[PDB]
């Protein structure tokens, strides 16, 4: 039984991979082919059964099932965190963002500050995993889904300076419309939505 | 005042470029550098990039590619799996982590004089060596990746290189579309970078 799943790398690392030994013992008859992507994925061209991705749940020709929330907050190194006492202090440093719209402007507005200047030093990332590597090394303040990075928080490599969160999308497991479903697919789906 | 947009494959960004970035900013305060990362599949024309830093053989369609540095690849794994690996064949006690590119474990095993891995061997595919190496730190399997790009993980002992044997399946290049003008800010950057490397 062959199940091929493309997984946004953040989710693979922060959520799924720790859980795959559970899906091993509980369904030892399914041969899981896992590939990662940077949330830009052509499931048809890649021959994926399922796709795990980040966003709002509205993809053309695609049936999406919600998996879990992806609430974002500033994350930074302990070195930078020690110089950050209020949200405006974040603007002492470069901002790290994704290719998606509005992340820093929405977060700043949400906690009652003005958006950053349009010419603030920013670096754009295709993957939150790379973003948080940059942040660990002090390249700037990241904004990403806190729940995918608890291994850095608990190990103290990253700090979350503020409680406020924003919600610019969630994690979805999705299937192309024209894509036949299967029993291994249902069993994974069921198992994963289950644990979350 | 002079603007420069560069897209960088993530591995290179983390393992090489970003640690040097402060030096470029100091030295060339008059250049406004806009950095983005990619996972080595990138459309420079669509993203409006001046330069693309990427991994490969140096020959992309209608592209001028300058050599940056070598990217010799060797198995990398957590300290825990390393403790169970004394010979290359021990690697196959564990799942293999690979990229979308062809033949990395086939070539490396050939090179150390071992048989190819089973075609049914447990393998996970990664779009990024950064993501690959996160997975290896967590013991998902054994990575193979450009060793010189993970000096931070090696020296901090989060990752181990059990064997010195290393293979060339491409290098890092800084590339420019032939149709893209080269500006003064571009010349200064690629000269600064090829220099520091």
């Amino acid at each position: 039984e062959k199940l091929k799943i493309g997984v946004v790398g953040t989710f693979a690392i922060g959520c799924l991979f720790p859980l795959l030994s559970d899906f091993k013992r509980s369904y030892p008859h399914i041969d899981l082919h896992i590939s990662t992507h940077n949330n830009r994925v052509d499931p048809a061209a890649e021959g994926l059964d399922y796709t795990i991705r980040y966003g709002g749940g509205a993809w053309h020709d695609t049936d999406a099932q919600y998996l879990c929330s992806a609430l974002m907050s500033p994350l930074c190194s302990p070195t930078l965190a020690s110089q950050i006492q209020t949200p405006a202090d974040i603007l002492k440093f470069p901002l790290l963002r994704s290719y998606r719209r509005d992340e820093w402007a929405l977060w700043m507005q949400t906690v009652g500050e003005a958006p950053p200047s349009p010419t603030h030093n920013v670096m754009v990332f295709d993957s939150s995993v790379t973003m948080l590597e940059a942040a660990q090394a002090g390249m700037g303040v990241a904004i990403a889904p806190v729940r995918m990075f608890t291994h850095l928080l608990s190990s103290e490599r990253i700090v979350q300076p503020f409680l406020t969160q924003i919600d610019l999308g969630s994690y979805w497991i999705t299937r192309l419309q024209s894509r036949p479903e299967t029993p291994a697919m249902r069993e994974f789906s069921r198992w994963l939505t289950g644990v979350l």
